[PDB]
């Protein structure tokens, strides 16, 4: 009844390999972000969003209200010590942004200021903390923060005996920086003011004029990532280079000021590796000799010299590690599950961390000093809200420092369970769900079936305050561990990527039936949800399964793939040519093109779909879920609603948009719960 917009055809052909496609939305993408036809198609999807939605206001109000009255107000973080003071983060009621103080160790009493981010956002129209690091004698704050909203950081330096600021800032830095043991000293990295890619390493003394600062080093190659850390001794600053395959470590010597970068192992593509240094030793995690990657123990860089410390698995993903005095603590994947180990430094004596849930997460928290038997870590389960712990390592006594409040909740209302789908190919593809006990009743309830699928980033089942608005009107909810994820290791990525991408979609859809078939939810009543690279997902699922799911929520989805990686004009597309492949040769462009959501709109019936974006961002650009609405308007032979939600916030709009956040949540809630009544 209400005439939804309808954007200009402007048939546009793009010809590769002789291939001709003809875009009639390509005009969407302008760079500028100005052009007024743009901007009216935006305005005017925003109004139709508007206007189709209005009726849910008092839901959406009921679903924002509930979802703030799960969580307080205040939030103290647990206290850490680090150089002998004990640091909080505090968040007062009303207060847009964290308070950090901190207080001598030895102290019970008086906490001091390190810094108010709400003085420090005062008559400012943005505020982001990218970086925070006291110096090593603990006389001097570096801050890197952002009052652009470009996520181009400055650091400046105040010095703690009398809360005074030093006169010189550091402009269009990553906010990676590391001080030297002088506590005079400090490396960061800056940025292309162009591409925003992190690119050079240069040093400056605090209190001294920027353009003395020396270029310590210049990466050549774009693809490799620029970062800095500090080694667990002390001893070395790292420059750390990577590519999304590769890496590269660099030295410097953190007890001089004249230091220069000193190679650790060249890099040689597809050898990723990070390193420690501790106990006069380098710790390495290394995929030389296994996708799964191992950890090495070295008295110099030489790969040839790496003894093994934990061989390479194929049945054991080693994700990440922690030094301490006595034990060496490893974080590990294993039958889609998250585990921690500890070995001792000596006996090589092996502990597990024992879980008792079928769908949790567990990690290593922060531990920012080594001489200690107290392991922090955190947990997380789809019915547990997330738990600090310390560990003792060698007792094994366990106290819990810190539960996520969680208000109008009781845990045992709720049930979760681990299932296992038999893909199309004979392949098992791991189900985390959750749902309310009182309201399941088999072949019932509505499903919300959420899967991401790319990077090798896992979906790991965690709590959600927020999910309980879906689980307290009935829905059960799904995570789908499909291929290209990581939930089951680097082979598990690697089947959902480049010539496997298709895999991802495939067992979404093989998940998705399982559970129907099995009786999780009611056939007619099935929803999903992904964004970005989920965004891909959700819509080619909707191009080759359309009848499966009633509605989708589709965030800024990456969906005009083939167009998209053929153009390194965009900002993100030669970083992702390991994900996707290369268009620009015919077998990626093929494969791509195969399963490239706008290329694939068709003539056919479609789920009621939301789809979201944002036109002053960088994510997936605002143009591709746009142009794909306008197709989909163009194409579909069904009645039910398509809607378009572009964000408008000019700069960002982001000045501590946790309101923003939930009142998102709200809306795309709303859409889906007015769908499954």
């Amino acid at each position: 009844h209400m005439t939804p917009p309808k954007a200009e055809k402007r048939p546009y052909p793009i010809t590769t390999h002789g291939d001709t496609r003809v875009d009639d939305y390509y005009w969407l993408r302008d760079d500028e972000r100005t052009d007024p036809q743009v901007l009216d198609y935006l305005q005017a999807e925003n109004a139709f969003t508007d206007a189709a939605l209005k009726p849910q206001q008092a839901l959406r109000e009921t679903l924002y209200e509930e979802m703030v009255a799960r969580i307080p107000q205040q939030e103290h973080s647990v206290p850490y010590v680090r150089h002998g003071y004990r640091y909080q983060t505090r968040f007062e009621p009303g207060n847009e942004y964290a308070i950090y103080v901190r207080q001598p160790q030895a102290e019970s009493e008086h906490w001091d200021t390190l810094i108010d981010g709400n003085q420090r956002a005062e008559q400012r129209e943005f505020y982001t903390l990218g970086g925070l690091e006291v110096s090593p004698d603990n006389q001097k704050l570096a801050v890197a923060e952002d009052f652009l909203s470009r996520r181009q950081y400055d650091i400046r330096f105040k010095n703690l005996s009398d809360d005074s600021w030093t006169d010189e800032v550091l402009e269009n830095t990553s906010g990676s920086f590391e001080w030297a043991n002088d506590s005079a000293t400090v490396y960061y990295v800056r940025k292309h003011a162009k591409t925003l890619l992190p690119y050079q390493v240069y040093r400056h003394v605090v209190g001294t004029d920027p353009q003395l600062d020396e270029l310590i080093y210049e990466e050549q190659d774009d693809t490799f990532y620029v970062g800095l850390e500090k080694t667990t001794s002390d001893r070395f600053i790292l420059i750390h280079l990577s590519s999304t395959t590769t890496s590269e470590i660099l030295l410097l010597d953190a007890d001089r000021a004249d230091s220069t970068p000193q190679m650790f192992v060249p890099r040689r593509k597809d050898h990723e590796y990070g390193i420690d240094h501790y106990h006069q030793h380098f710790y390495i995690r290394s995929n030389k000799d296994g996708k799964n990657f191992g950890l090495y123990q070295s008295e110099q860089a030489d790969e040839a010299q790496w003894q093994t410390l934990i061989a390479p698995r194929i049945e054991v993903m080693l994700e990440g590690f922690s030094l301490f005095r006595d034990w060496l603590v490893v974080e590990e994947r294993s039958e889609g599950l998250t585990q921690l180990r500890q070995i001792h430094w000596q006996s090589g004596e092996v502990k597990r961390i024992a879980f008792d849930d079928p769908t949790y997460t567990t990690w290593l928290a922060y531990n920012p000093e080594p001489e200690t038997e107290l392991l922090r870590y955190g947990y997380s389960s789809m019915t547990t809200p997330t738990t600090l712990y310390e560990l003792n390592l060698d007792s094994d006594e366990r106290v819990m420092l810190k539960q996520q409040e969680v208000k109008n909740f009781t845990p045992e209302n709720y049930r979760s369970e681990r299932v296992w789908v038999k893909a199309r190919d004979g392949v098992e593809v791991p189900v985390s769900l959750v749902y309310r006990h009182d309201s399941f009743a088999r072949g019932t309830n509505p499903l919300m079936v959420y899967g991401y699928g790319s990077y090798g980033s896992s979906m790991d089942p965690a709590f959600s305050a927020s999910r309980l608005s879906l689980l307290d009107r009935g829905f059960v909810f799904v995570l789908a561990h499909i291929r290209g994820g990581g939930e089951l290791g680097q082979l598990w990525y690697e089947d959902g990527k480049l010539f496997k991408k298709q895999n991802t979609f495939n067992d979404f859809i093989d998940v998705t039936e399982a559970l129907i078939a099995q009786g999780y939810g009611d056939a007619k009543r099935v929803f999903a949800m992904g964004g970005a690279a989920g965004g891909l997902l959700m819509g080619a699922v909707i191009n080759q399964a359309p009848e499966l799911f009633n509605g989708i929520v589709a965030q800024v989805p990456f969906v005009d793939v083939v167009t998209t990686m053929l153009d390194e004009s965009i900002p993100l597309t030669t970083g992702e040519y390991d994900e996707w492949g290369n268009p620009n040769q015919q077998a990626y462009y093929d494969y791509i093109l195969q399963y490239s959501p706008y290329d694939q709109v068709k003539a056919q019936d479609y789920p009621h779909m939301l789809v979201t974006t944002g036109l002053h961002d960088s994510q997936v650009q605002y143009w591709e879920p746009a142009k794909w609405v306008a197709k989909l308007r163009e194409l579909k032979t069904d009645d039910r609603q398509l809607l378009l939600y572009t964000d408008m916030d000019s700069g960002h709009g982001g000045k501590s948009g946790r309101f923003k956040a939930y009142e998102d949540i709200a809306l795309e809630y709303a859409f889906i719960l007015a769908l499954a009544e």
